[PDB]
């Protein structure tokens, strides 16, 4: 069909009159919720207006297409808070792109990235006194998209929901420092694969990892490291991109992460990290597939220094152990500082929370 | 956590008091759906009752996980209706081990397969006469397995939803003959891989085909063909096993299917066929992993007899065409009858509809 998209300019306002109390000084990802949520419907006669209203539950048609054939989408971005009681969102309008790439993806309605970002600056303004303001805290906003046809068939919606929602978050390292994680390595367990859907933040690549995260629990592990193709490619660790910083075989120190190639979710921590090192010019910087018998001879020859996940959760997550074929692999990233990980982990603290001045921040 | 199951000795009914009217003489499939429905509930405290219920819909939290992270499972069979109105399902036990397995793989609560299968008989009794008894003409029951943990965290769910709806379905062929379809087969497009989950019926794995039949249509073709690895392995029809009726390269009269590996989804009628066809003794039944090569090279000889997809929405369908790398493929089914396809049209129509007694049919 022809495209629409709802404006910012509609947004119908409506305040709860049973305010949640808000949290003490323990905030566990995920479960704990602010007072009001935006929600935004489409049909055939496009997009209404888009609203905020008190939080509360979704009534869905038991046939609606959300729930038996997974046409859901979602993203994940942080509002901070500083010490000025400013809030700004990181790098939003990299999140929109994607989220209407994803919609695009699963035949979903597109809608103005700009509309959209508008309502969420208004909603995140309606809670900001739910962003904490301690040391390391955050807000995360969690955007999604879901088809509401109620059929079953398999077939483009008719009907959609967009909603958004908000969590405050907790620190998940003291100040000027990281703690890290061992991941499982079983080339068993494919995330995803050249010709499907690993690249978009659809619902449908999380649900069948909650099996192999109990595994890697099960075998002593913290997170998963996602191995594709017959060379054991590493792609991802957990939800978050890999990044290693080593000494190439060519004898050059270069920082490599797994280029997009269509197995890898473009994060936006990922291409912040890749912007940050290019802007320094201080080494090399590329995107090139990395092999595990590229990392262990790398890792026999004392070549490598740092690795470490990237995402929206941590930020910077530093990796000391891999099990691989049942071999216990040390990875020497403590060892080296982390110095390249606490380097970023400055940089991104001093912009996200208005230390300094950052075209990257979204003022709200 | 430790195992239990709701028990049907237990079930809860509650009759509707707003009946809706029952369809005319237009079954469009999975638009039209019946006066109750079974819901039963999970948590931490296990299983509740299981309950019939008026059709009506769901309240969902939202944060639960069926809508994020895709924690999600059905099912699908067919109850048809004989003509002395004894209504009949179709190998459920089958049916009941599927779910079960896609249950265990998405870290959902088990459940006893006899005390679902007992409940969705009592729910089908209740609606009884929603099962339309036209020739060809069915009732589809659809369970589903959600998710329904208010949280964030991509992990196991605490809280957990089961619950069954049913939908009269129209004939699709007039009686004794069929209609083939045209394929589009796209090696761009992967439906699944071996490591991942394509072998169970989760939602997730459906979303991402919408767009893929969409490119199909656009092309001209009715249904997507689905390949898999280097040498173009032929997985699927749709959402349907393909089968090929064809003399061998050995010379050897022959049916065969892909084999059980990872990528093939295990219906419940292609189990049916190939135990059909091993009974009769005819001909050599075989699963095989089938390539592109091998049927070009096929077709050319005059090797080919029948090309059919099987599923629980048209049993056996019959495909005359498949355009391959810009190539328009002539499959040559119809000329060959198709009378393997008939054969099991036939032999499927007698036993579903109580023509003659058979122990693959549970009666309601
Ligand atoms: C969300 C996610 C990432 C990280 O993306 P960010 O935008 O940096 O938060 C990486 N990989 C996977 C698989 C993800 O879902
Ligand atoms: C449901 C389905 C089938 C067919 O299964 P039946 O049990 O015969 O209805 C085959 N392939 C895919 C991908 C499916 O979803």
């Amino acid at each position: 069909g022809a495209s629409s998209s709802f404006k910012a300019a509609d947004l119908q306002l409506e305040m709860t009159q049973k305010p949640h109390k808000k949290p003490g000084p323990p905030l566990v990802f995920g479960k704990t919720f602010t007072d009001h949520m935006l929600m935004v419907e489409w049909n055939d006669k496009g997009w209404g207006q888009p609203r905020i209203q008190p939080f509360q539950n979704l009534t869905l048609h038991p046939a609606s297409s959300s729930l038996h054939y997974s046409l859901q989408l979602f993203e994940g971005m942080k509002a901070f808070k500083g010490k000025d009681q400013q809030v700004r969102l990181f790098r939003p309008w990299l999140n929109m792109d994607r989220m209407l790439r994803s919609a695009m993806r699963l035949c979903l309605p597109s809608f103005d990235k700009l509309e959209l970002l508008e309502c969420i600056r208004r909603l995140i303004e309606v809670d900001k006194d739910w962003v904490p303001d301690a040391a390391g805290t955050s807000l995360y906003v969690r955007p999604v998209l879901i088809g509401n046809e109620p059929s079953l068939g398999v077939s483009q919606p008719r009907r959609a929901l967009l909603f958004v929602i908000l969590c405050p978050v907790g620190a998940y390292f003291p100040g000027g420092s990281v703690t890290p994680v061992s991941l499982l390595a079983d080339p068993a367990f494919i995330r995803a694969w050249v010709g499907g859907v690993g690249n978009y933040k659809l619902g449908g690549n999380y649900g069948p990892t909650v099996l192999v995260q109990q595994e890697a629990l099960k075998r002593g592990c913290e997170q998963v490291l996602w191995l594709y193709g017959p060379d054991h490619q590493l792609t991802e660790v957990g939800t978050m991109n890999i990044f290693v910083y080593w000494t190439h075989e060519d004898g050059v120190l270069e920082l490599v992460t797994p280029p997009l190639n269509g197995v890898i979710l473009p994060g936006v921590v990922r291409q912040s990290l890749l912007d940050m090192a290019q802007t320094w010019g201080e080494f090399r910087v590329v995107e090139r597939t990395i092999t595990m018998k590229q990392l262990l001879r790398a890792l026999e020859e004392g070549r490598v220094r740092e690795v470490f996940g990237s995402g929206t959760a941590c930020q910077v997550c530093p990796v000391h152990r891999i099990l691989y074929k049942d071999r216990n692999l040390h990875i020497p990233t403590m060892e080296n500082g982390p110095e390249l990980i606490l380097r970023f982990q400055k940089e991104l603290k001093e912009i996200q929370y208005g230390i300094r001045a950052h075209e990257w921040m979204f003022p709200v």
